[PDB]
Parts: structure tokens; sequence; C-alpha cells
């Protein structure tokens, strides 16, 4: 019980990667995404004689469409799973014992961010890839694979590191916007940073300040 | 009045938004314009038998002549209405109880400089066209527009996207100043930037821990 | 007396503006720098039978070498001038009365630091006459005057502009160094640049809130 | 006694700037590091019979393993002389009495990571050079040496201005990650330097007051 929280917690940081990277990239393991799927079944049903009732009033509609697939496009459905992420925020105290928890806690959720930007970001370019302006076909130009096109593997590593240069405001210009929607998705995400980079990093300061 | 406050607010907001875009922009709907002009009459009207003697020898000295219409070149001297943002700056006390609204005035304040910067670099480039150097010269051969050159969407999401760029310190290098007047512009956005960022970030900062 | 430092910290700030430009620029007005050094010698005079001697063991030393004419490359002498910024580094228990005084004089040393790194700059690549190499020749290429070469105007705009990039750290890419020599001198610009740019404004964000 | 750790530090300082460099350009006089470690012995010798037997049970096999020749990848091993660090990292009581000297060991470190971080960059970038999608081609390209190409003095200060400028967030454009492995490791040198910016830096704005 004790340790279970913190394999609660591995579970939903390892769905909150996956399931944003495969509704936009491999949309186009399952093993994996059974084992978790069951092993939080095993954690609703670990949560709930007099208890049932504060339970159900409270904190199970929740997690009982979270954990209930939609398996009958009906993979977008899938998107559903990211809510296990209120799982974290209902459970912060047990989390925030620890100066060393709370700053892995504030690096990850910078890299959940910037993944999560990285994946809107792609499903951007992908979406006007059909419609030699955007991100993806300089990127395929600059690596030597002119539009077939990069791997998912390039896509990706190019895609977080835009999103990163972003959110730290590095700017290297290898990959810029040059789309009226790029250019906008740019800006939100010039707003995001300059919130979330200076909140996250003035708590950073403020921890090793202590 | 409190609802009357924050509707004054909005049309405040409403305003500032709109005179300088179409200052900058759309020289060379009346509705709404009409509709918030009488808006504001109505406030001014409301604004007043012993506080009208008060309130004749305050703001209404300048709340007159920012509601008197000018139509009688009228689209330069319609940029008068910018008066009507000490309308908001006047009573701060009304606006600083909620405390999240501090943080979103602020943010909303920071997007609006930004929003001024980008008609003020616009109407930098625009009087520079007839005279492939400057902005919008390369920003429509980047899009493919033989600057027939980048519609008034493009032109004004670039200059935004630019602005915020400089004022983040991000450097995307897609829009860099070419012209000494485009030069001396961006040095002073980049100190106002440097100001307004530092200041505006630590206040954010110190009620993110609030 | 009050006035009279006043005006002193007007014409150091002159002279130290206006030295640094003259040695890097000019090389290759007059009655200005003469009426400037009547009002410095005025000043000298001025300060002075008691105290005579507390003066001369005390800042008449480093003093009277700074403004006693070195008439006679003979030029690059005229630098002894700069010694005379010690003199407002000795008052700033009555420079800094005013919290708004405090912070002009911040965003000048700021500027100033700005203008003599920009002339550094500028005599760092026009010190590489001999050998598509620099920043001279690429401003030269981007402005449409091919080397002749652009005139003092663009090349100290250009300076102070890569120089203020450099300091607020936007990094814009329209100039970049792409000399050895370029490259150390921007390495320790981004050193001192990044020091003074977090002390300068983490007092303005003190100032601010005082 | 304070005069010969004051030396150690020196020569640690010496060892950590110049071991990296060695291994990852010079590999294809040796009488510095033949008396530095020659020096280093003397040091293990003076510190040493009650105390002996203390000092032996403590840190003894650190300064064992680190100052043993390796003479007999085989080159390669003198890399474990970096172990030495740790002999300044165990009398930060004694280094950090000076707020002025807190300051010059804060700029070191910055100046050491950003070393250490060029010779990671450069050895990447030889390792993928003979498999112009790498850096140093692009640099080759750049400078007046095409690839021969660039001399290690023009790799090495490319290698530390790249650094140095995506540790400031600065992003000058000159020289950007084009490949997976530069762009991932691009990824970590911006985490490592926000992270480290941040701490760095707001110690040095607490000790500039002071």
């Amino acid at each position: 019980k004790a340790v279970w929280d913190w394999l609660i917690l591995l579970l939903v940081i390892y769905t909150a990667v996956f399931t944003p990277y495969s509704a936009a990239f491999l949309l186009k393991l399952a093993v994996v995404d059974l084992i978790v799927d069951i092993m939080f079944i095993v954690d609703i049903l670990i949560n709930f004689g007099r208890i049932a009732v504060h339970y159900f009033k409270g904190w199970f509609l929740i997690d009982m469409v979270a954990a209930i697939p939609f398996d009958l496009l009906i993979g977008l459905l899938k998107t559903a799973r990211l809510l296990r992420l209120v799982r974290v925020a209902r459970k912060l105290d047990r989390y925030s014992e620890y100066g060393a928890a709370v700053l892995f806690l504030l690096m990850c959720t910078f890299a959940l961010i910037a993944h999560w930007l990285a994946c809107i970001w792609y499903a951007i370019g992908n979406m006007e890839q059909p419609h030699r302006i955007g991100w993806l076909h300089n990127l395929g130009d600059q690596i030597g694979k002119p539009y077939g096109g990069p791997s998912i593997k390039d896509k990706y590593v190019t895609a977080l590191y835009f999103t990163f240069s972003s959110l730290t405001s590095v700017g290297f210009g290898n990959v810029s916007p040059n789309t009226n929607s790029e250019k906008i998705f740019s800006i939100c995400v010039m707003l995001i940073g300059s919130l979330m980079y200076a909140s996250i990093f003035g708590n950073v300061s403020a921890i090793i300040q202590r």
C-alpha cells in the first residue's frame, strides 16, 4: 500500500507519455497497455464496509470512466485515459514530503508539458503537410530526407527539440514557424512558456535556496 | 455597479485592441463601435446632484475629450479614444481583490503591449515598402507572396509573433530587423521588453505562491 | 551646489558616451568638447584653504590627469577623459536619493555597457580588414551596400543592436560571430552580460517594489 | 597551510580544464602535468601517526586511484584523474569563507560546465563526422576552411561558443543541432543549462547585495 502509490504514479507517468504520443504519431506495446489496464483495475478495486459510500461520494465516476476501455476512428476514444493524471493531483500530499521528490516532479511535469506540446506541434505539421512551407518539409530537406519523409524518430525528436527551445527561450533557428497556424501555435507556446517556465523555475530556486 | 464596472473594463479592452489595429492595418464593423460609444456615453452619464460638481472638476475633462466623436484625417484622429484606458487605471481597487484577477490582468496587459508593439512594427514596415530589404518583403518571400503581397491576416500574425519573440527573448530568426529604422525599433523593443518582462513576471511569481 | 552635481553627472554621461564612440569610429564637434573641458576645469577649480590639503591628499591625483590636455595616432591618447567616470562613483549617496533616480541610473549604465561593447565590437570588426567572414561584410551584404561599405550610422546601429541582443539573450540571428576573435569576444560578452543582466535586473525588481 | 590548499584548488582547476580537453581533442608538453601529479603525490604524503590511520579509513582510496599513473583505450585510462575534483569538494566550508571567492568559484564552475559540455559536443561531432548533417561540416563551410577542415583551435572555440550560447539561452543560430544525436544532446544540454543557470545565478543574485 505504501509502495503502491509510487507504482501508480509511475504508471500514470507512463500513460501520460504514451497516450498522446500514440494518438499523435502512431495512429497514422499492446501487452504493456493491457498490463497497465489490469493494474489500474486492481487499484480501483483496492480503493474500495462503510467506506464504500464515502468513495462513491467523490472521485468514483472519473476512475470508472478512465478504467473502462472504449474498445467496441474508434482509437481516438483512448485519449480519455489521460484522466488518470487526476490521481496524482488528489494525492499530492504524499508526494510532497521530500524536496527531492518535488524537484523530480517539477522536472517530470516540465518534460510532460514539452512532450504534449511536441505532440500538438506534430499533429499540426502533419495536418498541414498534404495541404513546402511547414516544418516537416524543411526538416526533411535539412536532414537529407526530401518528402517518403523523415522517420518517426526524426519527427518526434525534432518536435521535442523545437518545443524545448521555445519553452526555454533559446530559439536555435534550425526549425521555425512559417505558416499562420504554426505562428499562432508558437505564440500560444510563448505565452505558456513565459508562464510555466517562470513559475516552475521560481519554485526550483526556492527549493534549492532552502 | 460592479457588473457595470466589469463591462466597462471589457469595453476598454475591446477598444484598446481594436483602435490601434484599425489605425495601423485597416486604414488604406461600425455597428460594434457605435454600440460601444453609446455604452460609454451611458457610463459617463451614470457617473454623475452634489457629486456632479465633484466629478465635473475631476476626470470629466478627460472623459469628455475621450468620448466626443470626431466625425466633422478622421481615421488618424480617432486614436484619441485610447484615452479611455484611464477609466480602468483610476479604479485599481475595484480590480484587485479576486487574486487571480490580478494575474489575468497582468497577462492581458502583456498581450496588449505585444499587440501595440505589433501595430507599431507594421506601421514602420508598411511605410518603407514604397521606398528585398525589410520584414514585409522577406515575409512575403517566405510564404510565396511577391510583395500583391501577404494578406492582412498574415501580416498581423507575423508582426504579433515577432513582437512576442522579441519580448520573450526567444529570437526565432524567421523575422529579423534589417533596416536602421527596424534596428532602432528593435533596440527600443528589447529595452522595454526587458523592463516589462522583469516587472510583470516577478509580480506573477509573487502571486503564484499565494 | 546641488544643481552642480547633476550637471556634472550629465557631463560625465556625455563624455562616457562620446569618447569611446569617437575613438572607435572617427579614427579613420570640437567646440562642444572644448566647452565640456572648460566646465570640467571649472569643476576642479571649485573643488577646493583648510580643505585644500584634504582634497590634494584625496582625489586630486587622479582628477588632475583625467582633465589636463594631452595635446602635442596622437588622438588615441584622448581616451584619458574616461577616468572622469569615477567622479560620480563617489556621490552615490547623493544620486540615489530617489528610487526613480536609481532606476534611471541603472538603465543608463546598462546602455553604457552596451555602447562600450558596441565600440569594442566595431573595433574588432574593423581590425579584420586584410581578410565573407566577419560581421561587417555580412552587414554590408545584408543592407545592400557591398564593400566602400556601409556608412558609420549603419555600422554603429548594427553593432549596438547586436550587443543589445547578446546582452538581453535574444540572438536574432541577423548578425552572428564567424571569426575566432569575434567568437571569443562573444563568449566574454555572454558571460559578463549574463552576470550584469542578473545583477541589474534583480536590483530593478527590488526597486519597483520599493 | 592556506596557501597549500589554495594551490591545491588551482591545480584541481587546471586538471579539470586540461584532462577532458586532452581526452576529447588531443587523442590522435607533458612536463606540466608531470609536475602537477608530483605535487599531488607530495600532498598525499603530507596528508599521511594517530591521524594517519583515521585518514586511511577515510578518503585514502580516492586520492590513491586518482594519483597512481596508468602507464603500461590504453591512453584513454588517464581520464580517472578527474576524480581529483572531489579534493575541493570536501572543503567548501573553507573555500566559501569570502563572498567574492564564492562568486569566483561560481563563475569558474559555470565555465567548467561549459567546457565539459563543449568537450562532449566535440566528441559527438568527431564520432559522427566519418559517417552536411554534422555540425563540423557546417562549421567548415562557414569559415574559410572547407573539409582537411577547421583546426583544433577553431573547433574548440566553436564548441565552447555554441555550448555557452545554449547554456545562456541565446541561440545565435550560427551553429545549431542538426542530427538526432546532436538534437538529443541539445535537449539534455537545454535541461541541464536551465537548471544550473537558475540555481547558480539565483545564488549570484543572492551574493551581489552582500
